[PDB]
């Protein structure tokens, strides 16, 4: 997860008098909308597929390189897509690895990440 080392060292102070006000406007975004596409888009289409790439480009890869400019920065996106995502399912992480996102973001983030 994003632990000590990450999250309290970088999130709290790119947070601080910075993501305070900003990360809390992102992360519940990027997960309510995100999440808001999968619930209509997945019971509409592939977008659940779409939801990967983007999330962990747009606001993953936004908020953690601010708020978890470590590990889950670049070991979720590229450490991940490679088997993590695939070696999870040979689908192509269209489901288990990608939906993960948020029982993964909320649980860990809820706890040190407002």
């Amino acid at each position: 997860m994003n632990t000590d080392v990450l999250n309290q060292q970088k999130i709290e102070e790119l947070s601080a008098e910075i993501g305070s006000d900003n990360v809390p406007v992102l992360l519940d975004i990027f997960l309510g909308e995100m999440d808001s596409y999968i619930g209509t888009l997945t019971e509409l289409q592939g977008s659940e597929q779409l939801l990967y790439l983007k999330e962990i480009s747009h606001a993953l890869k936004s908020s953690a390189a601010s708020f978890g400019a470590d590990r889950l920065c670049e070991r979720a996106i590229a450490i991940d897509k490679k088997a993590k995502a695939n070696q999870l399912q040979e689908q192509g992480m269209e489901t288990s690895e990608m939906l993960a996102l948020l029982h993964i973001t909320r649980d860990a983030y809820r706890s040190w990440t407002n």
